[PDB]
């Protein structure tokens, strides 16, 4: 009669979180300027549901999730459905650790977004830049993703394997596969990751892309944090041209009593294609975020940040590709609450 | 190990409700009155989730809602995202009463659709009209809207503004304000509002519109109640064009013991462009409706309306503007169930 | 204080189901090959909610139900709505069974998938086959559907009218009705089924379709199990065209401790339009499964088919008409797990 824990075999869980962001654009046309930019809201809720069981027939447990999409982001209509973030299914055990199938972070794009993307450096270095091909995926359905246990508390690996953007869909035969590791040494966390595509097919060509990163966390007893990464991304399509493009990316945060300071950089060095280098078609960004710990569930925080774009370039089916500043530089000023259950 | 209400930071609510109807279309186009009309049904049934923190560090009480859209509407397919209705985050506190941040009614709209668009009204009184630009939105994303306590147990306001249709997708700059207020005296519910909505584009031109509001609710012990609403819409285009249109609502209610009984009558009269009316642009509908009370969650009912449109007008582009009586017009019998938990 | 099953007004309840899939495909053409084959995964989870309520005052018990959609499937992208499978409001009482209005299965429909559709044999029995109109609907909205009662513990009737596709969305006037019947006796079940299409708009044409099923199912304490169907289709186009196609499906189990064996097999025979054999519009599939029931809510299973599809046709408009064999022959090796809630 009386209901326990046991007696669900899910949970809800949810991230309720709120941005208002005014983007104030400089794109050299008024007019989009007017469009693009101005106050939206950026609502990034998000409800998903998951679960384990432990199956009479098999040792290791199983488990899944099902995430729903962000409810109502700037740029874009309402409504997500479910299962358009994180979904899979898997099994875990003590001694290997985990593997998940479904739709996952690959390992590159794990530490790409965090720390490295945070506070609004992704325009540059989460989906910024202008590589040709797949730099890499980010959440990607048709993937299998193992976790290894934090050996010696010290060591761990996330790998991963799936099938690419048009083979999801029956229309291509794009895969990729991709590994990281993290080093926990003291104060530190060194991360290295990897991620190669194949099979990509952009502009007329067939591309292979081969993704390196690099990086470094610390945290001090006295309040200073960083985040440091170096990523190198190449390219080579099936006509012979090859392109090379990094990127970097960096944060400092000062942390007293319930609040947090933050400074965030990031660019993108220009691309070199075949050699030559392809004047201006560097980015960066510079970003300043003050953040209040208002609960243990919960932050508030406000957000300044400036982004310098690119001035575009050509594909190799003679136009332009589409980069991150294609709809000119801006400006953007951000107040947001995110709160956890 | 034993569960209280205190075990989970979310409700999960809904609104079940049913409706079967059977349109009988008069178009003037045979195949046009078949495909149109004939039977469907229409489920509005819908999902949320809310609820409420109390930050350790903030007195006013954080509040959330993310709410579904209705899972098979007639005239659509099956289906809804998370995020559809009523979706926000906000603030409460007992001396200034609540602010809510994203998707939710305009003051306007809120009182347009209860009590003055049911049973069945809403073609003629909600969306439907002839005025050029945007009359008012109904339930918009990228809002900020405030509910004032009831102040000395009488009075209430609500405002709000927002951004809008294009200006959600980075397609344009127009917004929209708001406001709406409520005064209670004696068996009566005084209530008046406005909106106004900026740089509209519609038919090669830029609109302001200003819409106004007046009405009354009254309820009597002896089993009688009704509304009665008069609504007055302008708009103005950037060539120098006016416009102006009214409209009104009203509905009579007899209840006994689990019975209500109700008539309903809604008009938007000629519109007048330049000082001029535009003959056969009014609209009107009556409705009524026998709801059985089938218990204190439910209802059941039966319904049957005649709507009779406008015969068309020109926008200022010298094509059709679209109105609720495009598709001309038809009578309606239903009945339904609705029930909420 | 303390929560008992009679707190919520709802529940949750899912199927977290995940198939791993490699199609190899020879369609003829070996860039379509590259593109259709490979590996999938196939996440066909799904999240529901359903509930009942006792009316005050009437004595049949109201219920309802809202299911989601599959969240990943191969060949298509992430995310699904509330609402996309069985979504309903419906009474039941003891002496007359159910109603149900909504969002529900076709009689028909309900006996071509289950049995007679499993393992994968539904590209040929499901949705396969080369006859004009629409020779059944299969999880349908608009519709009204009736299960009766078990009688005298041994037969049962499922009957069902509804909308068509195009009446759905405001754009035609399709229509059906259908029926199931089903007696049950001692380890055999006999099954009927009929369902009648009309108003199918198609290929320039009106058309009315009728459909008829016959089935057994057994069930036997050694472990054997079986299922086998007969289907005879047929379809009247409004320009005097007669077409006739039928079908079968077959299954054997054999279920020892954990393990379930299984065979299958499906055929569509060679059209026939206008008293003449159409050559090549014949369809196959055959299957072989082996499952283990891992728990009493889960199974895991690896399963094997090749499907060897008709070589076309044209519907009478003179272009080629869709079936399941456009895409091409393939073979598939696959795994999977589906666990219930
Ligand atoms: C980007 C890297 C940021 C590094 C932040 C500084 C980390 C720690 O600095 C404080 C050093 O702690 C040792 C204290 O040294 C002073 C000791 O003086 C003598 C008293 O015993
Ligand atoms: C302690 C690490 C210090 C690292 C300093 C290296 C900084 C590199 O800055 C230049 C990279 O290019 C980014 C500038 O791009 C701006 C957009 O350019 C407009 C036309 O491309
Ligand atoms: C200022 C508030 O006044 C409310 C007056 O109510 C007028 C209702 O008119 C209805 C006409 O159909
Ligand atoms: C308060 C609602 C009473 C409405 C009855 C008016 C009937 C007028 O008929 C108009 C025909 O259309
Ligand atoms: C508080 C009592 C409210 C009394 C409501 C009376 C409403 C009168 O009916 C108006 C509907 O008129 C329908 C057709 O008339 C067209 C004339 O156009 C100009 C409007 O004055
Ligand atoms: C002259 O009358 C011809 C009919 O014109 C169509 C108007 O639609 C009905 C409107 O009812 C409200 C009138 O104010
Ligand atoms: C369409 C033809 C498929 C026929 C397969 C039938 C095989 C079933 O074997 C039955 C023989 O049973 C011997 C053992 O009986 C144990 C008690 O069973 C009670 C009835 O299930
Ligand atoms: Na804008
Ligand atoms: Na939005
Ligand atoms: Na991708
Ligand atoms: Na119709
Ligand atoms: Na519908
Ligand atoms: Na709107
Ligand atoms: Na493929
Ligand atoms: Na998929
Ligand atoms: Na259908």
């Amino acid at each position: 009669e009386y209901l326990t824990k046991d007696s669900f075999s899910y949970e809800v869980y949810g991230i309720i979180a709120m941005q208002a962001a005014y983007r104030d654009y400089d794109s050299g046309d008024a007019k989009q300027d007017d469009n693009l930019g101005g106050m939206q809201l950026n609502n990034e809720s998000r409800i998903g549901f998951r679960g384990k069981k432990q199956f009479a027939n098999f040792e290791p447990t199983f488990i899944w999730q099902i995430e729903g999409g962000y409810v109502d982001p700037s740029f874009g209509g309402e409504g997500a459905g479910l299962g358009e973030r994180d979904t899979f299914v898997g099994f875990e055990s003590a001694s290997w650790g985990q593997v998940r199938l479904g739709r996952v972070l690959t390992p590159m794009y794990e530490l790409v977004d965090w720390p490295a993307s945070n506070p609004g450096l992704g325009d540059v270095y989460d989906w910024g830049g202008a590589i040709g091909g797949a730099k890499y995926q980010d959440r990607q359905s048709n993937t299998i993703r193992w976790d290894s246990p934090m050996y010696a508390d010290k060591f761990s690996i996330d790998a991963a394997v799936g099938a690419g953007d048009k083979a999801g869909l029956g229309a291509g035969d794009d895969y990729w596969g991709g590994i990281a590791a993290h080093y926990k040494l003291g104060p530190l966390q060194l991360d290295a990751a990897y991620e190669g595509n194949r099979n990509i097919e952009a502009e007329g060509q067939t591309w292979e892309n081969n993704t390196y990163l690099v990086g470094v966390q610390g945290w001090f007893e006295n309040g200073i944090s960083f985040f440091a990464q170096y990523k190198y991304m190449e390219a080579d399509a099936s006509n012979g041209v090859n392109e090379k493009q990094d990127a970097m990316s960096a944060g400092l945060m000062y942390t007293t009593g319930d609040w947090q300071y933050k400074l965030g950089y990031a660019a993108n060095f220009d691309l070199e294609r075949d050699g030559k280098t392809l004047s201006n078609t560097s980015d960066d960004v510079v970003s300043a975020q003050i953040m209040y710990f208002v609960d243990p569930s919960a932050v508030l925080y406000a957000r300044a940040r400036m982004n310098d774009f690119n001035e575009g370039l050509d594909g190799l089916d003679d136009a332009a590709r589409w980069t991150s500043g294609t709809n000119g530089d801006y400006n953007e000023y951000s107040v947001g609450v995110e709160y956890y259950f």
